């Protein structure tokens, strides 16, 4: 497993891989890798000849410099994990290598609408940071395929739109949330549930799946759908916290034009705030 | 010569050229081609196996609908010219092919600083329109080389900065403006030159060349270089010179960090007002 830190050396490896006709997959990350990321790598290994993982804590997508400074860095552990997964190349550049003149005067890429809704409304500049570094990485790595998790549904929608709009010939693979055999989304948060709570916890996915079924069956009274969903969660032992249904492609309210919906649920159980999402074809 | 109008069909051709192992030069244009565009094509042909010319009147870089609608569209005559030049492929998409959902919500690319200075300052959104469509063309065509005319020095700097920042593996070639064998910059305004004035007119490029030579030799007293150039022009019969010297990469004053300069000059020959330009490596 090669670990590459500079642009010239990356371009050399990438040119040579492609010269040899290898199909390349890219998994962009900011390090601090966990099982979620290992599934992205496994999907990339099955779909391509060569897998490239980028590890870069990107200053452009942080709200303030103190947050950037506190972000966890675990490069050695990250590299041990990817080496065990047989990754071919890790690109781990410094901030000066990527942003030699800083970020403020660097060219950027902005996806209208998606970047300034939901999470992006409370984090100005964040998604601009995401679309800029992912575009740069696509040009540097020239992948055939790139893998992103469905848990971060907003980033996935953002990148899908960026790719379509900017003409990149890259397949974007959205990797579904990993689940236990009973349907519960795997998460560190499950660690805070008592055993009796752990037995109740699969109810969240059941309710989420119920919502999807209704939507798939033409129900469009979202307010009622959501009211019943909360009641059901609460009668199960949860404390419903937030339930939202949106257009999956544009992240706007579902309308007569929506073709896919994304459902987001959060509900407290004990000291855990469990979270899940699902996309449904319309 | 192939004429391609849709993205899927262009992509097919780009895949074919990759399989054939051909190096590709791209010449982006907004059509309504003339001899100076033919000079771009000839430079592309000399540097690559295959030449792709794009013809697309990009709404995103137009101030008002009026100006867009009124822009001359002459595809057939453009295509007859490129065929005589032995161009391999012409990409001429429709607006809906490029901007199926309009330009306002389309992903965009912005280059700080360069986009808002000089001509950029009075034309909000204009250079964002350019960086956007050129990035898209680069992603669609994936050329090895792209050719741009030196006369639009602001665009050239804009695209060189975009390429460096966004990580495109593409050589950007600036093509010096077209010129008579005696050195006179070609121009529709030349027609107003009488026989005698046409005889004096090559002196302008001689003075420009002298400025260029001085900057090459290390000279950095711009005011003095420019005052002397004005005196030389006066002596040859020109009047009311307007001469500017800029860093060609940042478009600001020449500095200790400057690596390239653009010299711009305008001078009157009787009632005719001649302009010319020259770029120089420092």
């Amino acid at each position: 497993m090669l670990i590459i830190e500079t642009l010239p050396l990356l371009r050399q490896q990438i040119r040579r891989l492609r010269m040899e006709g290898k199909r390349v997959a890219l998994v962009p990350t900011m390090g601090n890798l966990h099982d979620g990321h290992m599934k992205l790598v496994d999907e990339a290994k099955a779909r391509a000849d060569v897998v490239v993982v980028s590890i870069f804590v990107n200053p452009m997508q942080f709200d303030r410099p103190e947050d950037l400074a506190r972000y966890p860095r675990t490069l050695q552990e990250d590299c041990e994990k990817l080496n065990k997964r047989k990754v071919d190349l890790v690109f781990a550049p410094s901030v000066k290598e990527i942003y030699p003149n800083g970020t403020e005067t660097h060219t950027y890429v902005d996806v209208p609408g998606l970047s300034t809704m939901l999470e992006g409304a409370s984090r100005p500049g964040h998604f601009r940071g995401v679309s800029t570094i992912v575009s740069k990485l696509f040009n540097l790595v020239q992948p055939d395929i790139a893998c992103f998790g469905e848990k971060d549904f907003q980033q996935l929608a953002l990148i899908r739109k960026m790719v379509a709009d900017m003409g990149f010939d890259i397949e974007i693979v959205g990797v579904p949330i990993m689940r236990a055999k009973d349907g519960l989304a795997l998460s560190s948060r499950n660690g805070y549930l008592t055993a009796e709570q752990r037995k109740i916890a699969p109810g969240l996915y059941k309710v989420l799946s119920s919502i999807a079924d209704k939507l798939q069956a033409g129900e469009r009274d979202l307010d009622e759908i959501i009211t019943i969903a909360g009641q059901e969660l609460n009668e199960k032992g949860f404390r419903a916290d937030d339930i939202q249904i949106r257009d999956a492609d544009t992240l706007l309210e579902v309308s007569e034009t929506s073709k896919r919906a994304v459902i987001l649920v959060a509900a407290w159980l004990g000291d855990a705030r469990l979270i899940d999402n699902k996309m449904v074809e319309l």
